């Protein structure tokens, strides 16, 4: 139960990100999965887990909204939320992001189909790289460009991974890396894994 | 003004919030200028020690209110009360609201019913706000004549609808009445609002 500004803060946000407050939302993933959302981002922060926030798949741009805020809410000035997606429009989503005062230099835009935007995008290092979408391609492409910058300690976070194609891609993607860090289950359609450094 | 801390940010949003910014329904129309002004106010009251409750008559569907228990809550104040009196847009729609913002509890007590009837009984020792919202001659004279004078000295009372003539005679009369000349203070076109001596 929040107390604390922090706590009522993204409290908040998360009610009024998923339109909890007016029964049109930024997001529909549910409260499960803006909770890991939140475990992962503070998980990061707190354990000195460098880099930058990255969602790929994005519907009106709750989630990311709900990302940018935490880090607002800690005060983190040296990390962005990059948001990658096809483009519902990129403009409606600048606007979400403008109404909660969370438009700003700290919150970048990848418009584009993966396979072209992530090899080059600015970012060195993730902390969280949390993807969106069901089908296999994206999923392949986002992990095969991106992944690779996904710090030591860091989250990647798979919202459809109950879909079969998602999972395949998934699977398919660790076992040609040597990968086998924990899946855990966030709810009925999500799960997330914590990145280990090589062995020593 | 450019909100950073926790408390900060959680006020920011739920005026956001409440005046339905994010999503243009709205759980009050009365524009950010006048929620600034209540926020002021009550932070006020509270840095400056002015003890009593927050007392707000005349309710839409209850965002002035829920946000005087957000300010309240986001400094964790645990010894004042947001009274919220209206004749009632249903009572049980306002608690409702209250509830979705994980806000209603028992520092929000209600008082339906005519402020005639609502105002002399009240359990309220003292006020540290007072704000008014209505446009009526005699909702306003019976909410001045039957409260203020609960109202602690620094306290502040808020007046939003001051620039329509019914309610600007109540004003004048009640202060010429009590002798009362406090600084009556712009807020917008339309509120005022004057910190009590
Ligand atoms: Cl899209
Ligand atoms: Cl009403
Ligand atoms: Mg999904
Ligand atoms: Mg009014």
């Amino acid at each position: 139960s929040p107390s604390t500004g922090v706590e009522l803060y993204l409290d908040l946000l998360k009610r009024t990100v998923s339109n909890f407050i007016y029964q049109v939302a930024h997001t529909m993933i549910g409260m499960k999965r803006l909770n890991n959302l939140q475990h992962c981002v503070e998980s990061a922060l707190r354990d000195g887990v460098p880099g930058d926030v990255l969602e790929t798949g994005v519907w009106r741009g709750g989630a990311c909204i709900f990302a940018r805020g935490i880090l607002k809410a800690y005060d983190v000035r040296d990390r962005t939320v990059w948001v990658a997606d096809s483009f519902t429009s990129l403009a409606t989503v600048q606007r979400n992001f403008s109404r909660y005062g969370l438009l700003d230099d700290q919150v970048r835009f990848l418009p584009g189909w993966f396979k072209d935007t992530m090899p080059t995008a600015p970012f060195e290092r993730l902390a969280v790289l949390r993807m969106d979408g069901d089908s296999y391609g994206a999923t392949m492409d986002v992990l095969t460009h991106a992944y690779p910058r996904l710090s030591p300690g860091g989250f990647a976070i798979i919202d459809d991974y109950c879909i079969p194609a998602c999972r395949e891609a998934v699977h398919e993607y660790r076992d040609r890396h040597g990968i086998s860090d924990e899946i855990v289950e966030i709810d009925r359609q999500g799960v997330y894994w914590r990145r280990s450094a090589c062995n020593i």
